[PDB]
């Protein structure tokens, strides 16, 4: 089998995205945050505190004639961004750009945080890291890829992330027109439940290949590029008047700036960033200090490949037994 999904932007800056997620018999469709730094599928539901929902499409289990309870289950998540939520668990039929898991776990929020309160745009997450970091208790469930994974023709799934326009997210196939040149594979670490994987280096602009070895993790729930604070000064340092703010809390530059490219390594393949990637506009509405879309990773503790730089890139996520990530010019 395969599937394959239409993902959007939910802002005009690609603050996330989007891709649409039917649950339940008959279907109810949520629109999800697909993604691969956790491994929780949950929604806003009927159980959902009323004063938490603020126009998001919720899941009624109720009303599904395959759900049922997963009695004793209950959740409870926190994110890198300090947001989280929780709450229990049932089991139901999820469907992904017409590929269909039966018995999937869909953990129902109880209680979410104002972050996820104050964004009408997303209705749940749907995890695709690798299924040791869901945090069902007391019996840990499967993520969706997961699930499905052995009826897949590939045991893959692939990220198409647009910039300012939609992109696809397939699964259990290759679309070898959605890239250019080849796909560069490397490795892995499954170890701390990531696609955890070494980058060979960056360029800034027109400037020369510094060869480095970079450990992060491709997050597709993350927006921003974090990075070394070497890495990000040397970035910066490019851009005239751009500084690092506490009180904003990173990179900021003016906005009237031309931002340069920035280059990654995957083995001996380069992925180029443009400059326009990196703007995320006025720190508020009206300023003309911009925030920059590469950050520092330090004091997280690890490096992100977050949106900014898979955008740029055409992503295999190879879930093999010895799992691998694909990265391709697109």
């Amino acid at each position: 089998s395969t599937g394959s999904a239409t993902t959007t932007p939910i802002d005009s800056l690609d603050d996330a995205y989007i891709t649409p997620v039917q649950i339940g018999t008959p279907a109810q469709t949520l629109n999800l945050d697909f993604d691969t730094g956790s491994s929780d599928l949950w929604v806003f539901s009927s159980e959902t505190t009323a004063s938490e929902v603020d126009g998001q499409t919720i899941y009624t289990p109720s009303k599904s004639t395959t759900a049922k309870l997963l009695s004793g289950a209950t959740w409870s998540i926190s994110y890198g961004d300090g947001s989280s939520s929780s709450g229990d668990v049932y089991t139901d039929t999820v469907s992904v750009g017409g590929l269909t898991v039966t018995g999937q776990a869909v953990e129902s929020a109880k209680k979410v945080s104002s972050s996820f309160t104050e964004d009408s745009t997303i209705d749940g997450l749907l995890g695709l890291a690798f299924s040791t970091l869901n945090t069902v208790s007391p019996t840990q469930q499967k993520t969706f890829f997961d699930n499905a994974k052995a009826s897949l023709d590939s045991p893959v799934f692939t990220a198409d992330l647009g910039y300012h326009a939609p992109g696809t997210y397939n699964f259990g196939f290759i679309d070898t027109t959605a890239y250019t040149g080849s796909i560069t594979y490397t490795a892995v670490s499954t170890k701390q439940g990531f696609w955890e994987w070494t980058s060979t280096g960056y360029a800034v602009g027109s400037g020369t290949f510094k060869s480095t070895s970079i450990d992060g993790i491709a997050d597709t729930g993350t927006t921003l590029l974090y990075l070394p604070a070497t890495v990000v000064s040397a970035y910066w340092a490019q851009v005239s008047g751009a500084k690092s703010s506490s009180s904003v809390g990173g990179y900021v530059f003016p906005c009237s700036a031309t931002l340069p490219s920035f280059t990654f390594g995957v083995g001996s393949a380069r992925i180029v960033i443009p400059g326009d990637y990196i703007d995320f506009g006025p720190i508020s509405t009206g300023s003309s200090s911009c925030f920059g879309g590469i950050q520092s990773s330090a004091g997280i503790g690890i490096n992100i490949f977050g949106d900014v730089a898979l955008k740029a890139a055409f992503v295999v996520f190879n879930g093999a037994t010895t799992p691998t990530l694909g990265f391709a010019s697109k």
